[PDB]
């Protein structure tokens, strides 16, 4: 898979964009799903609008042809959405065009075939009816998990994109529920948050990085996925966020050997909701949202723009896992994730970052 380093660098630029905006808010998104969403949308666009999207998704058009990109994305969607997939995630993309627009079939069918997404037709004249139709589709798609995603629609909304993703993975090495107890999470020097802290003594692929000045924990999910947590040292979060590059992450993933440790990891449920129009606008994706948008591939009768693009990622880190291990005699280091930390979810075989985020406060819904 040759598109991974682009998704990786797209993830970091998208992350640092959000980290630059807010200092003390939870960051959590899926750069794979977001990229997929707009890689799929790239079929409907043409000319400069088409070029602006991919280049904004961190793809040099000359270095990697679009024909090769789209199948590269399809290979991920194939890997994620499998039969008997123990990843246990429900990602899905929903297009919502206004009834009356004569839609191009070429686009619609490639949305279903190449990207396994699904487009719908809705009456945007009725705002509340549309809002419900969007959120019910998401509620349907996420098995009732994500609800009331779209809080508002514009009066002249013509084409709305919505990209949800839920993930409740199980660890290869579970934490004990009895061990989990209430502990303080130091969000900053003043704010302190009581959180259910999971904790297990055992062998973890955990190493204190000197390059990042951070404790770097790696935990294998059940099924082909891995969770990399980065716990920065005292006042090194800024340093950490800057120093992270795909070359560095891969350098940790390929490290296998473990170390005995007394880990404190917070049980949490974080949701990141993002107006992609606003967020990707900062990264460079702007013309598709503008009036002069080349969406002739979607519909060629009337002019069109992507009037709304929303994304909501939901994570559930909890103690549950699968159904031996020997610990050395030495005193294990007590690595506590009680202060804000960055983390990624990487798909094992493609090495693509499903999720990325920073926990500022676990109780922040
Ligand atoms: C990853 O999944 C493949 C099948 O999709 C399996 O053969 C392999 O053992 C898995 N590897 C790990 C490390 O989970």
């Amino acid at each position: 898979n040759k598109i991974t380093p682009n998704l990786a660098e797209f993830a970091f630029s998208l992350y640092r964009q959000l980290a630059h905006q807010s200092n003390s808010t939870n960051i959590f998104f899926s750069p794979v799903s977001i990229a997929t969403a707009f890689a799929m949308l790239s079929l409907g666009t043409k000319a400069d609008t088409h070029d602006e999207i991919l280049e904004g998704l961190n793809f040099n058009l000359t270095e990697i042809p679009e024909a090769q990109i789209h199948e590269g994305f399809q290979e991920l969607l194939r890997t994620l959405n499998q039969p008997d997939s123990q990843l246990q995630l429900t990602t899905g993309n929903g297009l919502f065009l206004s009834e009356g627009l004569k839609l191009v079939d070429k686009f619609l069918e490639d949305v279903k075939k190449l990207y396994h997404s699904e487009a719908f037709t809705v009456n945007f004249g009725d705002t509340e009816e549309a809002k419900k139709q969007i959120n019910d589709y998401v509620e349907k798609g996420t098995q009732g998990k994500i609800v009331d995603l779209v809080k508002e629609l514009d009066r002249d909304t013509v084409f709305a994109l919505v990209n949800y993703i839920f993930f409740k993975g199980k660890w290869e090495r579970p934490f004990e529920v009895k061990d989990t107890e209430e502990e303080d999470f130091h969000v900053d020097q003043v704010t302190t948050v009581k959180v259910p802290m999971m904790k297990r003594l055992g062998m973890f692929n955990i190493q204190h990085c000197k390059k990042l000045s951070s404790w770097v924990l790696l935990m294998k999910y059940l099924g082909n996925a891995t969770a990399i947590f980065f716990l920065p040292d005292e006042g090194k979060l800024q340093h950490l966020e800057n120093e992270l590059t795909h070359d560095i992450i891969t350098k940790f993933l390929e490290n296998e050997d473990r170390r005995s440790a007394s880990l404190h990891l917070p049980k949490l449920s974080i949701t990141g909701t993002y107006d992609l129009k606003s967020v990707l606008g900062q990264l460079g994706i702007t013309k598709v949202f503008s009036n002069g948008a080349d969406l002739s591939g979607v519909t060629e009768e009337a002019p069109l723009k992507l009037s709304k693009a929303v994304h909501k990622a939901v994570l559930t880190i909890d103690k549950k896992g699968c159904e031996l291990e020997a610990i050395p005699r030495s005193i294990p280091p007590e690595v506590k994730f009680n202060k804000p930390f960055v983390f990624l979810m990487i798909e094992q075989n493609t090495k693509s970052p499903l999720f990325m985020g920073k926990v500022v406060n676990p109780t922040q819904k």
